[PDB]
């Protein structure tokens, strides 16, 4: 007896699979009332030239590189 | 002896002549987030004809007929 079954309580992220063209609502609203789509991210996420439309944060790439050892991570910060 | 003192626990309404500007930015955030300030509801009632940014409801007018004649008003809707 085998059965991979279903996961409940955790969600699976799956990528974006088509580039959503962003307006300046899209970029008022992130900065202003906080809503977002993962398509925004998934966009914006991919490239790196894209200073007009997220702060592009440091602890990133040091984040990765120190998860990618086999190390995990504890996050935090203030409100 | 005698003094007005001081109202606390009703506010009182003060009106906005002051004329601000409206974007399209204010339409956006008013019809979908729900933030709107004084001087816009001030600035949507002076003149009729602007149309393309709020909804004008007839109940309004009979509101205000209604308590022009010393009768006092209860207005029940949903959610
Ligand atoms: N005359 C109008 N023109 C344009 N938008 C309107 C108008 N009336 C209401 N809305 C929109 O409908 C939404 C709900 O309005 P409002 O807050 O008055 O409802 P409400 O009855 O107060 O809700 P609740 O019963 O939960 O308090 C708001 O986001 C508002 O922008």
């Amino acid at each position: 007896d085998k059965e991979v079954g279903l996961i409940n309580s955790l969600e699976l992220y799956t990528p974006g699979e088509e580039h959503d063209e962003i307006r300046d609502n899209d970029i008022a609203n992130f900065m202003i009332f906080g809503k977002v789509s993962d398509r925004y991210i998934d966009e914006v996420t991919l490239n790196d030239n894209m200073h007009d439309k997220i702060i592009l944060r440091e602890e990133v790439s040091k984040i990765i590189e120190h998860i990618e050892t086999d190390n995990d991570i504890l996050i935090a910060s203030d409100l």
